């Protein structure tokens, strides 16, 4: 039935700011907040004040020199590590702002706490929409990503659970994540992505996993334009067979909003109902499940849709019309949570869906 959630927020994370012109702002994250707090979904929610995880906490997946680095960079003194910057991909997706290793930290926080809270059994469901940072690397930023909450969460369900099962559903391949675990059988990773002509470039339907890893990786290729109808009609079979073969103790489900139509950065068409059809679907198994943010780049339908995921997670139903809120103006001219789809062309034919789904499927019939 209803489960227990608990949600981590730091109310400083609004005011981190990656620059002019940056697609990345973490004030969406301060939208979220406010527009769920403003609907009432903090009556039913343990909310926590993510802890600033620390340098040691991060070294459990990352280099020690990669987060020491982090642990010391900043725009006053950049001028002294353009070798290391190189070195560590700090550039024009991931740029030094003030306050970048606290912001890590707090991302990072959210991400661990929640993964120990599921745990020591204290909820049913662990929710930080500042994490899914899912392309740093152990010794590398990628994508606006610096520290991989996702992967240090993961290490930390590990502890409790033999087989943690990751979703990620932002349009961009979770490339960090499938690389951390690619040669384990303790970690299925499963992307859903754009594929072709498309940041990171990685995630082809031929990328499986290796040595003990092999057929514990998943991939899904997508081209533009994929609809509701379309993603639903193969999400549930393919989290359906996952869930059968694998048979994961634990899940952390990567909600990046960015495969929402409309997306600054996307090419998707997925409405905010389409987009929480997963978290109803990964939330049906009743596995202990670790709710992530990520991308998503038009701010006012990021804190739509992790507004709605929210009331998914305390199974409220919440009306359309949006409450009056501190950000109310960005939601206009409509000011209704819910948004239509474009009327892009949907690239991936029923067809293309299917064979896509069947070659996952030959290959969900591998495991043991
Ligand atoms: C948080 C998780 C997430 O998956 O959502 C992150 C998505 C990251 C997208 C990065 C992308 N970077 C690239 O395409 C650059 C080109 N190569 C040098 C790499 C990129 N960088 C930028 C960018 C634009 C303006 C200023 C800085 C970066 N745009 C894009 C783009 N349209 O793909
Ligand atoms: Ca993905
Ligand atoms: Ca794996
Ligand atoms: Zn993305």
């Amino acid at each position: 039935g209803k489960k227990k959630v608990c949600y981590y927020y730091d109310g400083d994370i609004g005011n981190y700011y990656y620059g002019q012109g940056h697609p990345m702002k973490p004030h969406r994250i301060r939208m979220t907040h406010n527009l769920l707090l403003n609907y009432g979904l903090y009556r039913k929610m343990e909310i926590y004040r993510p802890h600033k995880a620390t340098a040691e906490e991060m070294t459990k997946y990352h280099s020690d020199e990669y987060i020491k680095f982090l642990r010391s960079i900043r725009p006053d003194n950049m001028s002294e590590y353009s070798k290391q910057m190189q070195r560590f991909n700090v550039g024009e997706d991931c740029p030094v702002f003030d306050g970048l290793f606290e912001f890590c930290q707090l991302s990072t926080g959210g991400s661990v706490a929640g993964a120990v809270k599921l745990n020591r059994q204290q909820t049913d469901m662990a929710v930080n929409w500042a994490g899914g940072l899912h392309h740093a690397k152990k010794s590398e930023a990628s994508g606006f990503c610096y520290v991989n909450d996702i992967v240090l969460a993961i290490l930390e369900l590990l502890k409790y659970h033999q087989r943690v099962l990751y979703i990620d559903i932002d349009i961009h391949h979770g490339d960090g994540v499938e690389e951390a675990f690619y040669t384990t059988d303790r970690v299925m990773t499963v992307s859903f992505h754009k594929y072709g002509e498309y940041f990171p470039g990685t995630g082809d339907l031929r990328d499986i996993g290796a040595g003990k890893g092999k057929y514990y990786a998943v991939n899904f290729p997508m081209r533009d334009g994929i609809d509701d109808e379309s993603y639903g009609q193969i999400f549930k079979p393919i989290i359906s067979k996952v869930m059968e073969m694998y048979q994961p103790s634990a899940v952390v489900l990567q909600c990046g909003a960015d495969s929402l139509s409309g997306d600054r950065l996307g090419c998707f068409n997925l409405t905010v109902k389409g987009h929480a059809k997963c978290v109803e679907v990964v939330k049906t198994f009743n596995l202990p499940l670790l709710m992530l943010g990520g991308g998503g780049y038009t701010i006012r339908n990021v804190a739509r849709c992790w507004t709605y995921e929210t009331a998914v997670a305390l199974d409220c139903e919440i009306p359309n019309e949006l409450p009056y809120n501190d950000y109310f103006e960005y939601f206009g001219p409509d000011f209704k949570l819910h948004i239509s789809p474009s009327n892009m062309t949907n690239q991936n034919t029923p067809e293309y869906m299917e064979k896509i789904k069947q070659r996952l499927f030959e290959n969900l019939r591998m495991l043991p």
